[PDB]
């Protein structure tokens, strides 16, 4: 046939070909939640959207390297240091620094999360932009482990509406992947999930972050179509765009026949 068919019963994932100025990298807005709070982030339409009713804190733009690795301070006898998770022992000592004589369960101020200054131990961040693919085929996102709770969205009217990454979050639930803390305390049972993308068009992608006390962790990778990883550092990948709700053709519902 002279054409595609086109993906079955219309189910390509929504993407979009904004026109302005792209820039590196997605933009990391960040929200108040309250420190030690373990059910807030339990909730699928607080993880979607809920997250933005509380308190702005402030944004940071232009971020390539997006992976959370955030480790609580051990005040120890040769002084203050970041203490590794697998490191801590007892109650409580850090392995090469001797015991800590500071609360694991108090509230800590740092810049490790983006360079904002905050509270890394308490806190909801959303990463927002466009995935562009360079090759046409799967890509299977990631998360290695989630402490405390996260969400990835990918897809035009899924992560967000396309020529419109600045506005108030959309209220889809359709994670790709569900990172989501489960209420019976146990693991995130599936913390992948695979988006089929054409190259060259722009994939909206959000992340929302929550971590409710002391460490936070979130290793985020994507494996190509070729099957090589990206982990960590997605420059080159990740971009944003200023909104430009007028622009009327920004919207490719169907990838597989544009
Ligand atoms: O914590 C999120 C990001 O913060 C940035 O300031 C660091 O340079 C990155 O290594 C990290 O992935
Ligand atoms: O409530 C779960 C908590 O368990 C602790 O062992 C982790 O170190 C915390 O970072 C986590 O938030
Ligand atoms: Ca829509
Ligand atoms: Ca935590
Ligand atoms: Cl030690
Ligand atoms: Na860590
Ligand atoms: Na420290």
């Amino acid at each position: 046939g002279l054409v595609p068919r086109g993906s079955h019963m219309s189910g390509a994932t929504e993407a979009c070909l904004p026109a302005g100025q792209r820039k590196s990298g997605m933009n990391i807005n960040f929200y108040q939640y309250s420190l030690k709070d373990s059910s807030t982030y339990s909730n699928a339409a607080y993880m979607a959207y809920g997250y933005a009713s509380k308190t702005k804190l402030g944004s940071v733009g232009g971020q390539t390297d997006i992976s959370i690795d955030y480790n609580i301070p051990c005040v120890s006898s040769s002084g203050t240091f970041p203490c590794p998770q697998e490191d801590s022992y007892g109650n409580w000592g850090c392995k090469g620094m001797g015991a800590c004589s500071n609360s694991q369960g108090i509230a800590y101020w740092s810049t490790d999360l983006f360079g904002f200054y905050t509270t890394p131990t308490n806190v909801t961040l959303e990463m927002t932009g466009y995935f562009l693919p360079p090759q046409t085929g799967s890509y299977t996102f990631s998360f290695a482990t989630v402490d405390d709770s996260a969400i990835l969205s990918v897809g035009g009217s899924i992560a967000f509406e396309c020529c419109a990454q600045e506005q108030p979050p959309i209220t889809s639930t359709n994670f790709t992947i569900n990172g989501i803390k489960p209420w019976d305390g146990s693991l995130p049972t599936n913390i992948t999930g695979t988006v089929y993308m054409y190259a060259g068009y722009y994939y909206p992608l959000k992340v929302v972050y929550s971590n409710a006390v002391s460490w936070g962790t979130l290793p985020i990778s994507v494996e190509l179509p070729d099957g090589t990883t990206v982990s960590d550092n997605f420059e080159g990948y990740v971009y944003s765009f200023d909104d430009d709700l007028s622009q009327s053709n920004c919207t490719i519902p169907d990838p597989s026949i544009h």
